[PDB]
C-alpha cells in the first residue's frame, strides 16, 4: 500500500551491501551489451500492413499460386562509353561476357540476368523496348535468389560490389533492394553520426551544470550502460517476433535522453542532501526515498502512456513499444541501484579530484512575481496563439514509402528518376482481382469473361491498348509457383493513383459471378488499408491515453482538477506540435533549408508522435505539479507555494530540457525524412512546451483557478488516496 517502508527498506539495503549489486549490475549489463553487439542480421525491414486485412491475403494466395515476381529486384542501366550506338557488336559482346562470368561466380544468389542484349537481334514487341531510340541507352534485369525479403536483401548485399563494377562502372543500378539497402545504411550513419557528434555536447552541458567531472561522468557512464542493456533485451526478444529495423535509432535515441536525464537528477539531489553534514548511509536513503520515487513515477508514467501503441497491428509499432518499456524500465533500474551504489562506496570524494544559485533563482522568482500580477494578461495571447497554431491540420494527407524519404541529391534517388525518365512504363502498380475456386475445383472458362465484363463498368483505369478487349490481363506465371486449377488472378492498372480508394471500395462492393469470392490485393490497396485501419483505430488509443494518464496522475497527489489541467495542456502543446510539423513537411516551407521534399506523411507515424508527445508533455506537468504540492502541504499558501517549486524546478528541467535537445538536435541532422519528422516533432514539443507553457502560462492558470486546486470530493479522495501510497512527508531525524 504505502510502499515507502519498501523505498525505505531498498535504501537501507542497497547500503548494507553495495559491492554486490555494482557487481551483479555491471557484469550483467556488459554480458547483454557483447551479447547484443549483433543485433543487426536479425531485423526485418517488413511490416506496415495490416496482417489480417484481406488484401494482404491476396497478395499472399496470388504469389504463393504465381510464384513472387522477380523482374523489378535489381535493374541496371549501360550506355557504351565509347559514344557509341548500343548494337556496337564488339562492346555488346564485352559486356555480355561480363555478366556471364559474373552471374557463374555467385551463381546461388543470381537466379540469371534476363534483358535486350540476351539476343539482340530479336523481333520480340516488349523486349525491343529496354532499348532507347536514340540507340545510346540500354537496361537488363537481374533476378536475385531468396524465398523472404531478407533473404534477397542479404544476396543484394553480398553481391552488390562485384555487380558495380561493369565495362567500366557506368552501369546504374536501381530498383528496389538499392532502395533498402539505401534506408538500412543511411540507419546506420545515423547511429554512428549521433553518437559522435553527441557525446561531446552532452558532456560539456553536463560537467558546465555540475562544476566538477565525476559527478558530471557519472550519468554519462549509466547511459552506456542503458544502451547496451537495451541493445542486449531488444536482440533476446528478436527470436520471437520480427523486430523492425527502425527499433536502433529509438534506442540510441531514448538511452541518451532519459538515462542521462534521470542520472542527472539523482546526483543533484544527492550532492544537494550531503550539503547537511549528513552520513553517506542516510543521504543514500534520502535521496532514494525521494529522488527514486518521482523517477519511478516518470517512468511508469512513460511506460503507461507508450502502451496503447499495442492495439494497432502494424509490426512496425509493436517493435517501437516493446524498445520503449525496455530502455525505459531498465534505465530506472539502472538508475536507482548503480546510482545509489556507487554513491554509497564514493561518498564525500564526489566533489574534489577535477578542480583544476542565487542569481538564478532570484530570476525565477522575479519571473514569476512579475507574472503572477494579472493572470489573463498572460493567459489569453498564448492561448490564442497556440489555438490559431493548430489550423494546419485541414492538410493533412498521408501516403506509402518511396524514393522521396532522401535528400534530392543522393545517389540512388537520381539513378531511379533517370531510369524513370529514360524508360516510362515499365513501373507500374497493378489492382489485383484474385479470385479464389469455392466451388468448381477448375475454375472453368468464361467466368473470369464474366467477371471481366462486371469490373469493366468501373471507371479511371488505364488503357494503353485503347480496347476493352485487352483490359483486366491475366499476369504471368513464373515457373516457381503451384500453378493450380481453381486460383486464376487478373490484374490491371489504374491512372490517377490519388483517387484509388475509391475504385477499391467499389471492386470490393461488386457481386462475384458465383460462389467463388474476390479480392483487391494491390499495393495501393495495402496502403489504404493501412490508413483505414490506423484510422479506425485511433480514438480508442486516444481515450484510453487520456484515461490512463489522468487516473495515473490522481493517484499521485489527491486532486481532481489538476488532472484536467494536466490534459488540457498536453492536448494544447500536442496540438500545436503537430500544426507545426503540417505546416513544415507538407506545405514545404523550411524545406531547401533542411534538405529534403514535401510529400504527405508517414502512415504509422502519427500514432508514434502522439503517444511521446502526451506522455513527455504530461511527465513535465507530474513532476512540476509534485513539486509544488510538496511544499504546499504544509502551511504554505497558494501563490508561494507556486513560486518556490518554479524557483526550485528551474535550473534541474532547463538541464534536462537541453540535454534532450541536444541529442534530438543531434538526431536532425538524418536523411531519412521520418528521423527527421521524429527529431523536430520532439524539438518543437519540447522547447514550446517547457518554455512557453510553463512559465506563461501555468502560474497564469493556476492563480486563476487560484485557492480551488483541491477541491476532490470526500469519498473518493479518502477511500482511495488515503487507503494506498498515501502523501508520506519525508521526516527529518537527528
Ligand atoms: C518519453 C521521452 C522523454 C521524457 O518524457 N523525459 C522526461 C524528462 N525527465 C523527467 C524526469 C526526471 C527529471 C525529474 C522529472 C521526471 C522531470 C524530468 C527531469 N524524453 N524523451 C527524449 C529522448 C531523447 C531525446 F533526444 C529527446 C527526448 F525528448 C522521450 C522519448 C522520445 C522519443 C522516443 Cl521514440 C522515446 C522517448
Amino acid at each position: 500500500f504505502q510502499s515507502n517502508a519498501m523505498f525505505a527498506w531498498w535504501g537501507r539495503t542497497v547500503y548494507q551491501f553495495r559491492y554486490i549489486v555494482i557487481g551483479v549490475m555491471v557484469a550483467l549489463c556488459l554480458g547483454g551489451g557483447v551479447y547484443g553487439i549483433s543485433l543487426g542480421n536479425h531485423v526485418t525491414q517488413s511490416g506496415f500492413y495490416d496482417e489480417g486485412s484481406q488484401s494482404v491475403a491476396a497478395s499472399l494466395i496470388g504469389d504463393e499460386v504465381y510464384g513472387r515476381d522477380r523482374t523489378s529486384h535489381v535493374v541496371a542501366i549501360l550506355t557504351p562509353p565509347d559514344d557509341k550506338k548500343v548494337t556496337d557488336k564488339a562492346w555488346q559482346k564485352k559486356v555480355t561476357e561480363e555478366l556471364d562470368q559474373v552471374v557463374k561466380d555467385h551463381e546461388d544468389q543470381i537466379v540469371g540476368w534476363v534483358g535486350w542484349l540476351k539476343a539482340p537481334d530479336t523481333t520480340d514487341p516488349t523486349v525491343s523496348a529496354m532499348k532507347t531510340q536514340d540507340l545510346r541507352h540500354t537496361f537488363i534485369s537481374i533476378p536475385l535468389q531468396g524465398d523472404d525479403d531478407d533473404e534477397i536483401l542479404k544476396n543484394y548485399q553480398v553481391v552488390e560490389p562485384e555487380l558495380q563494377q561493369v565495362n567500366g562502372g557506368d552501369i546504374r543500378l536501381a530498383g528496389l533492394n538499392p532502395l533498402a539497402s539505401e534506408l538500412t545504411g543511411t540507419i546506420g550513419e545515423d547511429q554512428k553520426r549521433a553518437e559522435v557528434a553527441a557525446i561531446p555536447l552532452v558532456a560539456v552541458v553536463l560537467f558546465f551544470v555540475f562544476g566538477t567531472v565525476i559527478a558530471a561522468a557519472l550519468p554519462a557512464i549509466i547511459g552506456g550502460l542503458a544502451i547496451a542493456g537495451a541493445l542486449g533485451i531488444m536482440r533476446l526478444v528478436a527470436e520471437f517476433t520480427p523486430v523492425h529495423f527502425f527499433a536502433q535509432p529509438v534506442v540510441t535515441l531514448i538511452g541518451l535522453g532519459i538515462a542521462i536525464d534521470y542520472g542527472l537528477f539523482i546526483v543533484s539531489r544527492f550532492r544537494e542532501e550531503i550539503a547537511e553534514g549528513y552520513d553517506t548511509e542516510a543521504a543514500v536513503r534520502r535521496t532514494v526515498m525521494t529522488s527514486g520515487r518521482t523517477v519511478v513515477f516518470s517512468a511508469v508514467i512513460i511506460v503507461a502512456s507508450s502502451v496503447p501503441l499495442l492495439l494497432f497491428p502494424q509490426g512496425f509499432l509493436k517493435s517501437i513499444t516493446y524498445a520503449i518499456i525496455a530502455s525505459v524500465m531498465l534505465a530506472a533500474i539502472l538508475s536507482i541501484t548503480v546510482l545509489a551504489a556507487a554513491l554509497a562506496i564514493l561518498g564525500p570524494r564526489v566533489d574534489a579530484l577535477g578542480v583544476t544559485e542565487e542569481v538564478e533563482r532570484g530570476f525565477w522568482g522575479r519571473l514569476v512575481n512579475v507574472v503572477m500580477k494579472r493572470p489573463i494578461a498572460f493567459a489569453a495571447p498564448i492561448l490564442v496563439v497556440m489555438v490559431l497554431l493548430i489550423i494546419p491540420l485541414g492538410q493533412l494527407s498521408l501516403g506509402g514509402i518511396s524514393e522521396k524519404y532522401l535528400p534530392p541529391d543522393n545517389a540512388v534517388r537520381q539513378s531511379q528518376e533517370q531510369f524513370d525518365k529514360l524508360f516510362p512504363g515499365f513501373r507500374t502498380e497493378p489492382l489485383t482481382l484474385v479470385m479464389k475456386r469455392e466451388d468448381g475445383e477448375p475454375i472453368t472458362d468464361a467466368q473470369i469473361a464474366d467477371m471481366r465484363a462486371k469490373a469493366l463498368t468501373v471507371s479511371g483505369f488505364t488503357d494503353p491498348d485503347n480496347d476493352p478487349e485487352k483490359m483486366w490481363k491475366e499476369r504471368p506465371a513464373n515457373d516457381s509457383g503451384s500453378k493450380d486449377p481453381s486460383v486464376r488472378v487478373i490484374q490491371n492498372g489504374l491512372e490517377n493513383r490519388n483517387d484509388a480508394a475509391k475504385k477499391i471500395d467499389e471492386l470490393r462492393a461488386l457481386q462475384p459471378p458465383h460462389g467463388i469470392e474476390v479480392f483487391v490485393g494491390g499495393t495501393p490497396a495495402l496502403e489504404q488499408d493501412s490508413i483505414h485501419s490506423l484510422f479506425d483505430k485511433l480514438p480508442l488509443m486516444a481515450l484510453i491515453l487520456i484515461v490512463t494518464t489522468t487516473v495515473l496522475m490522481f493517484l499521485a497527489f489527491g486532486s481532481v482538477v489538476l488532472p484536467i489541467k494536466a490534459a488540457l495542456m498536453s492536448a494544447l502543446t500536442l496540438g500545436s506540435t503537430m500544426g507545426i510539423l503540417t505546416w513544415m513537411f507538407v506545405d514545404g516551407h523550411g524545406s531547401g533549408l533542411m534538405n529534403y521534399t514535401p510529400q504527405p506523411l508517414m502512415a504509422p507515424m502519427i500514432g508514434l508522435i502522439i503517444a511521446v508527445i502526451w506522455g513527455l508533455s504530461t511527465d513535465y506537468e507530474v513532476f512540476l505539479v509534485s513539486r509544488m504540492v510538496e511544499a504546499r502541504e504544509r502551511g504554505m499558501s497558494t501563490a508561494e507555494a507556486i513560486r518556490i517549486g518554479t524557483a526550485t524546478t528551474g535550473r534541474l528541467i532547463t538541464g534536462a530540457a537541453l540535454i534532450l535537445a541536444v541529442v534530438a538536435g543531434a538526431f536532425v541532422f538524418s536523411d531519412l525524412v521520418m528521423m527527421k519528422y521524429l527529431a523536430f516533432g520532439l524539438l518543437i514539443a519540447l522547447l514550446l512546451d517547457a518554455t512557453i507553457i510553463r512559465m506563461f502560462l501555468v502560474p497564469a492558470v493556476m492563480k486563476l483557478l487560484g485557492d480551488d486546486c483541491w477541491w476532490a470530493p470526500r469519498w473518493m479522495k479518502r477511500v482511495q488516496e488515503k487507503l494506498g501510497l498515501g502523501e508520506t512527508e519525508l521526516p527529518d531525524e537527528r
